[PDB]
């Protein structure tokens, strides 16, 4: 079982369903079952990293993509007033799931401060 | 950069800086959300992330493993909360890429 059993190491698997909007080698991105905008979808690497704050050196090029496919998919999903992207980090970042992934928010005026 | 962000960058106006590197600066913003709240940007003028190119991709993944390094530095080890805007629903307040990192208190949801 590559891509551990967090919860989405198990979507990685096709273990669980999601609603899917991109996959490709080094990621997966998908819409989140507790939307807090119109539209909310998570990118994720397919390579498990628990978080952010222990990637390596050599994650940048993969985290680096996170965000290209994240704005690829916000552009395919027609979110063309913007939209907000987010990595939580631990307790205070507010972390569930302890596999790194990027939130895309849209559809709605995003506030200041992002919480 | 025809923005403050450009100004920073060529050391024209004062900022507190963090960090520096031949691709990237990070310093504190000027009017921070959290006891910890810091920005993290290319050197090179990409104004958006919507615009970003597909060879950025290792320099885009550079910000937040800078920013992940800064935030250690800074004593985060509580956690931290990352995020960039775009456009006008997005909040995107200057027209040069930035990620903010904030930390020092819990974060809410939704984020905004
Ligand atoms: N599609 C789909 N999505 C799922 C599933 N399980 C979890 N998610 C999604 O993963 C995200 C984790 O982000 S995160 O920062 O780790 N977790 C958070 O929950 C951050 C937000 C937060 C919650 N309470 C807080 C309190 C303070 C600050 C922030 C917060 C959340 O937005 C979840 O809704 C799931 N199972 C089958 C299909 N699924």
């Amino acid at each position: 079982r590559p891509g551990g059993d967090t919860i989405f190491g198990k979507i990685i698997r096709k273990e669980i369903p999601a609603k899917i909007i991109f996959e490709d080698d080094r990621c997966l991105a998908f819409h989140d079952i507790s939307p807090q905008a119109p539209t909310h979808f998570l990118v994720i690497p397919k390579k498990h990293i628990s978080q952010i704050s222990v990637a390596e050196d050599d994650d940048e090029s993969l985290l680096g993509h996170l965000m290209i496919v994240g704005k690829k998919c916000a552009a395919d999903l027609g979110l063309n007033k913007g939209y907000r992207m987010v990595v939580n980090e631990g307790s205070d970042g507010g972390q569930s799931v302890y596999h790194v992934h990027l939130h895309v928010l849209g559809g709605r005026q995003m506030h200041w401060p992002p919480g």
